[PDB]
């Protein structure tokens, strides 16, 4: 009965339908008019909320980080006493949500496997670059905090370690999406997280 | 001769497919689009490829060729240094990615420009088959390294092959996305050894 609350409901309906449409048919061939029909909204309504498909993809991508922001900011805090432990809790929660939450799984599948970078829609690649650079900045600081607190080797190259951890986690998530019944990500989640952290703690190649 | 002409036509089609897929992506490119870009007519592309998924697979299969010698060596139970063969394999994989325009662009197509959205689902099915085949070979090569004492005796060879694939595949994709951020060629030894150190040293990878 109020403008803002009805707008928020319509926006959520559009995003939910976009996840269903992109997951089934992919981003390239899905139109906003298609998503409007699936959502039960008018074309005027969808173009009111989103200028183009790139803005809907970004809404999906930006929706992933809210769950973990509390543990991420803690790991990045220069006053946090256990930054490596916050990083481990962050990685456990990432994997747990991926396996358990149908929405998170479907969005990750869309971004990994149903969404092309093409220069006719250059914003998709540009916004993915910004998201990964932002993650890298956070993890570089979290790992530097861990080194200062004696939880990681003193000569750790924090930048390269953050890249190595991102490579491993992102590669494991994509492998699981491709071949889920191949790897028990939920049952062995602690093992999978600790494999990545062990690389950072123990590999001499990651020292300066 | 018919045989040499058909081989040249196939190569012309595959080269045009790389150009077309890189520019416009796989989803919206048809075989008819690729044939026009290749200068190939009278329906010849359909004599070479049953559908677009087969052309994607041809690009994917072309990546194995350079590395086959080192991969088979690493998997041979007669090889004396199966971990060293795997190291040389990963060095070449990263070197070719940075140096070879064709390998780089094919990887960019498969990682970033190729939706799992075809009718017969063959694009996803063949990617699954390809990764399972890599996994089978890497599990064998790591099991050979364990047998030679080059990796821990209690290593979970299957999980270690998954962890190494995750790291390597993730690092390649990370580099394709942000090439100015990772000196893949300059520090290639460090990047390869970081991954091999994970398998050699992580207790989480032991049974
Ligand atoms: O494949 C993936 C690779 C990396 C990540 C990281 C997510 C993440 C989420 C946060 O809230 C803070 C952060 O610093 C990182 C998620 C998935
Ligand atoms: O990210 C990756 C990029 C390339 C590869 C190649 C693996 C490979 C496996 C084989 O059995 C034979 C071969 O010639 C290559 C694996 C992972
Ligand atoms: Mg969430
Ligand atoms: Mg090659």
């Amino acid at each position: 009965r109020r403008t803002k609350e009805e707008a928020q409901e319509t926006r959520a309906q559009i995003i939910e339908a976009a996840e269903r449409a992109f997951y089934k048919r992919g981003v390239a061939r899905t139109t906003l008019a298609d998503i409007a029909e699936l959502a039960g909204v008018t074309r005027g309504a969808i173009y009111w909320h989103f200028n183009n498909k790139a803005e809907l993809v970004q809404a999906l991508l930006d929706s992933l980080h809210e769950t973990h922001d509390h543990l991420a900011r803690a790991s990045e805090s220069e006053d946090e006493v256990d930054p490596l432990g916050c990083m481990r809790k962050l990685l456990l929660q990432v994997f747990n949500e991926l396996v358990l939450d149908a929405r998170t799984r479907r969005i990750n599948e869309i971004l990994h496997h149903k969404c092309e970078f093409t220069d006719d829609m250059c914003e998709i690649r540009q916004q993915r670059q910004s998201a990964v650079l932002d993650i890298h900045k956070g993890w570089t600081l979290a790992l530097a905090n861990a080194v200062r607190r004696g939880q990681l080797p003193g000569e750790l190259d924090a930048e390269r370690a953050a890249v190595a951890l991102y490579a491993y986690v992102d590669g494991l998530i994509r492998r699981w999406l491709l071949l889920p019944d191949s790897v028990d990500l939920l049952g062995d989640v602690e093992k999978w997280v600790d494999t990545g952290l062990d690389m950072l703690r123990l590999s001499p190649a990651l020292r300066k």
